[PDB]
């Protein structure tokens, strides 16, 4: 939905929730974060081009989501 079009609702709570899923990588549930990086892969992939799913909210969790197991 976050990546899907041009209409617009809810987006700093799609990038709000999104700081909210780091925190399960601590109770072991590895897809998580890996879903969350495939969406910021898939962010990061076919676009190359915008700032969007907030480049603000794109930038930090991807450090930390390098380091990682």
């Amino acid at each position: 939905w976050i990546f899907n079009t041009e209409i617009f609702p809810t987006v700093k709570e799609k990038a709000a929730i999104l700081t909210k899923m780091l925190a399960f990588e601590i109770r072991g549930e590895p897809s998580l974060s890996k879903l969350f990086y495939e969406i910021v892969l898939k962010l990061f992939d076919q676009e190359h081009f915008n700032n969007t799913e907030i480049t603000v909210r794109m930038e930090q969790p991807f450090l930390v989501g390098t380091r990682v197991e």
